[PDB]
């Protein structure tokens, strides 16, 4: 079996999508019409560092990941058995599973990036060396009560999120723990995937009711539940993703439990492939 995984924030890169925009001129056109600016020039020229501003990052990755997928299935004449994507990438999983049409997905990611671009006074940090339960127990033991787990990315790679002062305290606490080897601050100024996103999630949820969705043709493993999307809950699960943790390791472990599972990262970079490598190697280790 094969799963296609689609990357999110941090995998954008000037030069992303080179060749694809001219090869899919119909869809490139459709994206420029919606956005009001050239998606190709944003990606290949990165005017004014715009690729690293979320209101533009999210359309840019969604378009490059979508055209990457269309190129790959056309050249290989195969579709994947399952799809998933990390944060923003879940919109590209839903596009591959025909849950909405190309233009619809772009309007959703444009709105998502606008809402997230207005969030301030937050921070997120990637803690390396503790597993999910150890970070949850530490936030309790050490009274970091206003910090949330935002991503569970690899067996020992957890992202925490909260207001900026509380995240700097929590990062420094984690740096004193025995098994923590690095705490890296993420390039964001909002507490994404946390309780501080509750108002943005309510706004986005209401927004989704104007759009048109269809039952997936490929199962989409959701970030909120690490189980397939169902049609009647698709808008609630997509909105829920904004204020809940991304359960990436449980998503990939549910796919591996099926048996011989291949993963292919579709879009720029190799971030998800690196996470999957650590999830597979950890699954081969026994308890002690
Ligand atoms: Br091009
Ligand atoms: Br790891
Ligand atoms: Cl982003
Ligand atoms: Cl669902």
């Amino acid at each position: 079996m094969i799963t296609y995984v689609f990357p999110g924030q941090g995998s954008q890169k000037q030069g992303m999508g080179s060749g694809l925009f001219d090869e899919f001129k119909e869809l490139t056109d459709q994206a420029d019409e919606i956005l009001g600016y050239s998606i190709k020039r944003l990606c290949l020229e990165n005017p004014y560092s715009n690729l690293n501003k979320t209101q533009f990052t999210q359309p840019a990755l969604y378009v490059v990941n979508a055209l990457s997928y269309l190129k790959k299935i056309r050249d290989e004449e195969v579709k994947p058995d399952f799809v998933a994507g990390h944060s923003l990438g879940e919109y590209n999983a839903l596009f591959a599973a025909e849950a909405f049409d190309f233009e619809t997905g772009l309007q959703l990611v444009r709105k998502r990036g606008e809402l997230m671009s207005l969030i301030s006074n937050g921070g997120m940090a990637a803690v390396m060396g503790l597993n999910e339960e150890q970070v949850a127990k530490a936030l309790k033991e050490y009274h970091l009560h206003d910090v949330d787990i935002a991503n569970v990315n690899a067996p020992y790679q957890i992202v925490i999120s909260g207001k900026k002062d509380e995240i700097e305290k929590a990062a420094s606490l984690f740096e004193t723990m025995t098994e923590v080897t690095m705490v890296l601050p993420l390039n964001v100024s909002g507490a994404f995937h946390s309780r501080y996103m509750n108002k943005a999630k309510e706004e986005f949820e209401e927004f989704l009711h104007a759009f048109y969705f269809s039952p997936p043709s490929i199962p989409v493993i959701s970030n909120v539940y690490a189980k397939p999307y169902t049609y009647e809950f698709m808008k609630q699960t997509l909105a829920d993703q904004i204020n809940h943790s991304v359960k990436w390791t449980d998503s990939i472990s549910y796919l591996m439990k099926k048996a011989a599972m291949e993963f292919e990262e579709v879009g720029p970079g190799n971030v998800l492939t690196g996470l999957i490598h650590r999830i597979k190697k950890d699954a081969e280790a026994m308890p002690r």
